[PDB]
C-alpha cells in the first residue's frame, strides 16, 4: 500500500495487523487491516453496504497483489481502554445506558439485515468524543472464521452448536453491560471448559427445563457438575431492577428465549436514556 502512510500500529487484530493510516490523496485518516477465497471477497464486499451510525464503516475492500486489506472508518479509542481508564470511579450509569442503547441499535440494524457479529468484546466497540459508540468487525467472522478471548462467548457456541443465531450477539453484549457496571469481567474463563463452568456457576447448570434441547448439544456431557443458580442481585450489584431485568433477558440460556436487540430497545431500563459526553483523554 503505497497509497497510505502508516501513522501508527494500533493492534494485532484477529485476522492481521492493523495500522492507523492516512490516505495520501484524500488526507482521510483510516484504520487499515492487513488480512492474513472469492467467497470471502464477495461476502466482505456486501458489508460495504451495511452502513449505520453505530457500525464502524467499511470504506474499502482492496484485493490487489493477491493480498487483502480492509479500510475502516477510524475512531480514537476502544471500550476496553475506556473501561480501564474509568476503573477507579466507574463509567457513570447515564453513559453506560447510552452506550448500551446505541450498541443495541447497531445490533438491531445488522440483525435485521441478517448479519451477525459473533465475536463482540470491549476491544471492538469503538468510541469518540461526541458520545457515540460503534461496533467494529461485523460480519467478518462469517466471511472467514476457522490468545482468543472466550469471555463473551454464548453458551450454545461453547456447547458446540454449529449454527449461530443473532442471540449470540445479545449474550456477548449482556456480558459487556455487566462488566461496565461492576468494573470486572462477568465470566473471565481461560479455557473453553473454564468459560462454560464459570457461566454455570453463576447462572446455574442448564437443564431441559430452562433450555429445551441442551442435553443433546454436541459438546454437552451428562457429567457436567450441577451448580445452583445464583441470586441475580449478587451478580451485578448495585445495578437497579430495571437493569437487572434487562440483563437477565440478555443472558437467558435458551437462544430462542434470549431478548432481541429490537425488543431490548423497548425495555423500561431505557425510559430515561440520554446521550452524555464522555471524558476522553486522547
Ligand atoms: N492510541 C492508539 C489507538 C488508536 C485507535 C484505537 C481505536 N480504534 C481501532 C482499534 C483497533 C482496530 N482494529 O482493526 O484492530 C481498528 C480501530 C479503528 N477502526 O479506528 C485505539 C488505540
Amino acid at each position: 500500500m503505497e497509497n497510505f502512510q502508516k501513522v501508527e500500529k494500533i493492534g494485532e487484530g484477529t485476522y492481521g495487523v492493523v495500522y492507523k493510516a492516512r490516505n495520501k490523496l484524500t488526507g482521510e485518516v483510516v484504520a487499515l487491516k492487513k488480512i492474513r477465497p472469492s467467497t470471502a471477497i464477495r461476502e466482505i464486499s456486501l458489508l460495504k453496504e451495511l452502513n449505520h451510525p453505530n457500525i464502524v464503516k467499511l470504506l474499502d475492500v482492496i484485493h490487489t497483489e493477491n493480498k487483502l486489506y480492509l479500510v475502516f472508518e477510524f475512531l480514537h479509542q476502544d471500550l476496553k481502554k475506556f473501561m480501564d481508564a474509568s476503573a477507579l470511579t466507574g463509567i457513570p450509569l447515564p453513559l453506560i445506558k447510552s452506550y448500551l442503547f446505541q450498541l443495541l441499535q447497531g445490533l438491531a440494524f445488522c440483525h435485521s439485515h441478517r448479519v451477525l457479529h459473533r465475536d463482540l468484546k470491549p476491544q471492538n466497540l469503538l468510541i469518540n468524543t461526541e458520545g457515540a459508540i460503534k461496533l467494529a468487525d461485523f460480519g467478518l467472522a462469517r466471511a472467514f472464521g476457522v490468545v482468543v478471548t472466550l469471555w463473551y462467548r454464548a453458551p450454545e457456541i461453547l456447547l458446540g452448536c454449529k449454527y449461530y443465531s443473532t442471540a449470540v450477539d445479545i449474550w456477548s453484549l449482556g456480558c459487556i453491560f455487566a462488566e461496565m457496571v461492576t468494573r470486572r469481567a462477568l465470566f473471565p474463563g481461560d479455557s473453553e471448559i473454564d468459560q462454560l463452568f464459570r457461566i454455570f456457576r453463576t447462572l446455574g447448570t442448564p437443564d431441559e427445563v430452562v433450555w429445551p434441547g441442551v442435553t443433546s448439544m454436541p459438546d454437552y456431557k451428562p457429567s457436567f457438575p450441577k451448580w445452583a443458580r445464583q441470586d441475580f442481585s449478587k451478580v451485578v450489584p448495585p445495578l437497579d431492577e430495571d437493569g437487572r431485568s434487562l440483563l437477565s433477558q440478555m443472558l437467558h440460556y435458551d437462544p430462542n428465549k434470549r431478548i432481541s436487540a429490537k425488543a431490548a430497545l423497548a425495555h423500561p431500563f431505557f425510559q430515561d436514556v440520554t446521550k452524555p459526553v464522555p471524558h476522553l483523554r486522547l
